[PDB]
């Protein structure tokens, strides 16, 4: 395996280094060797060594079978089957003045919902769609669009308090102004825009309001079926892909088949990353990522391969899910109410399940306050410090209003 | 800062300031052997870790900062005489003393079971393994499970029907009694392996994921394209036990099915055949660092690494046709055709371009096998038999031999 031969090789180097001012050097040198020793081998995981040691052999049969494709007709049947194989109105006008707001992070999607009737989702697809030109881009007939939106919309729980077509609207405006950041102009092709605002407005369609560890506890179908891993998320881009089937709803009927193939690998890829549990890899993926970021003339950012994109387009759309906090007060406190309502809807649902209530789901129990300094402290303010050091000097001030509203929380525990 | 940065933050000061060949050497080989996402999950781990002390910490606190701690922790942190019936009987009888056997004739346990050999062989394992009595399945809720299973298996399909699962249940069966791998696995690890193999291709449409993913099947669709049928087959698998009196689970304790459900899901997923390469890695890895218990058996610590061990032997069970003898051996090569070229018969219905091994006038079947062993099976079993050594050696050798078979068969 590699990381074994690499480790014997640097190990070979510190045993034959050892065989005034140059003392100081050479021991300040040797156990600095020593500590890069120690830090390579304990920051190691089971996957992350074979993550090295699969990829070799990969590449290594692929050269193999590269040679064996030009052999014989039967060589090359023989190569491609492996290869594939094993190897991988007065509504109208306050909607329109609301609507001014589109491209800011201060659009009230409340208003919106209410000027809307309440179908904020189509409303504000509809805006960022003809705002980002998509619909001539990748010639999608309004007649369509709308249908397909409207169905989306609708398999939206209304009687859910917070995981609603309101909840969809706003991470898919807020994907929106995510993407005018000025740090990240070229960098996206269209399709990696459309892919990644479709990502946001289906990232949560038919979310019965309750986790997946409910579902996975309750032994719930969607549970039993999706093998209690990502069971919301699996079912959200299922049911977000199967909607394109419905008559006359498919906004996609117009790009290539790699187009297609291409968009629905990056949804899913992007939906996938919206599980809370994918939380640590997505802000590791995004730190090393500022490590190495490489920035062209004039500030904008120099994402080179697909990797690089998806890497941040993903973090972009877990961002815009997380956004709340980094919202104004007025709209942040709302969310807040919306989310521990349908916290509570899940506890009630536990209560006569027999089940023991889930830690924030008992009314009777809750902290909150306490709770979204927690959340804040813990989870947003780690995720959009680094976002902010990324698209830096941009988004500063998405900070100082997250920063500002968790000192409020603060000021609001009894 | 993540770690690997962190590390090459110092081993470049060191490298610009030792200023040596090895280190050179390496100082490429650490940046380039680095892909992606193994770089990743150092750093995922990192800070894992480091809010799970300061959860641990506000836990302390009061009520209230027990409360956030537990939220925080869970929503952002990851984790008959014979069982069929028959007249033939003592036929059946007589195939079933090789049940232990590598070399036991699935195909007459078919014949004298009235083509029922995933219940009869089973039912034979778990009587063997005394299975029934350990986990207090009642006979009635295990045939009633096992027929039902067995009748989700497709018919109409010529390998990856219930004859296919049986093998895989049998070989898996035979690979767990490994002298290598004695006191090894718990008996929830043993039922959770024996059950994996049973259910491992249940409802299985004869078709590739692939051909699955480019007809855009509703299964394709519903499982986002990643392991569509592997996750299919573990959802008929455990829907299944939702059929009345059919619960053969429901005797174990919710920690116990808790576990079980965890490891079938884990070694059912690694049947993939594209995650193949990543169970060679870790295979080899597990061998390079083998520590040895007296008199010869295996020392496997945590379950992380019987885990391991565990998804490879399925998946080895799953790819151990060219390691049975050559007349089973045989059966199993038409019988894997004869289903590729009914998925280009498919194909063409669907005008869509016929797959590689799945046309008749095209197919290369003795070269193909010759590639098939030398390339997957091979290096695989060779690993598996370095692991388990000197067991194991009897199947390389069958291996080796039906390899050169069908090697001098290429006209
Ligand atoms: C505005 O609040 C929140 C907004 C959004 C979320 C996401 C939706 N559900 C989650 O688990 C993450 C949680 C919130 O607050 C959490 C703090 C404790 C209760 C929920
Ligand atoms: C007995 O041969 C085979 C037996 C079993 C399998 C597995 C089931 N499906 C797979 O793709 C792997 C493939 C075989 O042979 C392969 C090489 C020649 C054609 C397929
Ligand atoms: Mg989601
Ligand atoms: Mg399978
Ligand atoms: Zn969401
Ligand atoms: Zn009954
Ligand atoms: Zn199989």
């Amino acid at each position: 395996t590699p990381f074994a031969q690499v480790l014997a090789s640097l190990r070979s180097v510190r045993n034959n280094f050892t065989i005034e001012s140059y003392q100081k050097l050479a021991m300040e040198t040797l156990e600095e060797l020593d500590w890069a020793l120690d830090q390579l081998e304990t920051i190691q995981t089971y996957r992350s060594v074979s993550e090295m040691a699969s990829n070799k052999f990969k590449r290594m049969l692929n050269r193999e079978l590269t040679h064996l494709s030009e052999m014989s007709r039967c060589g090359n049947q023989v190569s491609e089957y492996i290869s594939n194989t094993f190897l991988d109105t007065e509504n109208e006008d306050h909607l329109a003045k609301e609507l001014e707001d589109l491209n800011k992070w201060g659009l009230n999607i409340f208003n919106v919902a209410g000027y809307s009737h309440n179908r904020p989702l189509t409303a504000i697809m509809y805006a960022i769609f003809q705002e980002r030109d998509l619909l001539k881009t990748f010639r999608i007939s309004s007649d369509t669009f709308i249908t397909y939106m409207m169905t989306l919309e609708d398999h939206y729980h209304s009687d859910v308090a917070y995981h609603n077509s309101l909840h969809a609207a706003d991470v898919a405006q807020s994907t929106h102004v995510l993407l005018s950041t000025p740090a990240l102009d070229a960098v996206f092709t269209d399709l990696e825009i459309l892919a990644a605002i479709f990502a946001a407005a289906i990232h949560d369609v038919d979310h019965p309001g309750v986790s997946n560890q409910f579902l996975i506890n309750t032994n719930s179908e969607l549970a039993l079926m999706y093998n209690d891993e990502s069971v919301l998320e699996n079912h959200h881009l299922a049911v977000g892909f199967k909607l394109l089937q419905e008559e006359h709803a498919d906004i996609f009927m117009n790009l290539t088949k790699k187009q297609r193939q291409t968009l629905r690998k990056m949804v899913i890829d992007m939906v996938l990353a919206t599980d809370m549990s994918k939380h640590m890899s997505l802000l590791a993926d995004l730190k090393t990522m500022v490590e190495t970021k490489k920035v062209t003339s004039s500030g904008v950012l120099l994402l080179d391969n697909y990797t690089d994109r998806i890497q941040v387009l993903r973090n972009m759309v877990h961002a815009a899910d997380l956004s709340n906090p980094t919202k104004s007060l007025e709209l942040y406190r709302q969310w807040t109410d919306r989310i521990m309502e349908e916290f509570f809807q899940q506890g009630d649902k536990e209560r006569e399940r027999g089940m023991e209530i889930s830690p924030m789901a008992d009314k009777h129990t809750a902290c909150v306050e306490k709770s979204q300094v927690g959340f804040i402290d813990y989870i947003v303010h780690p995720l959009w410090e680094t976002w902010a050091d990324l698209v830096q000097p941009d988004a500063q001030d998405i900070l100082d209003t997250l920063e500002d509203n968790r000192n409020w929380y603060q000021a609001m525990i009894p």
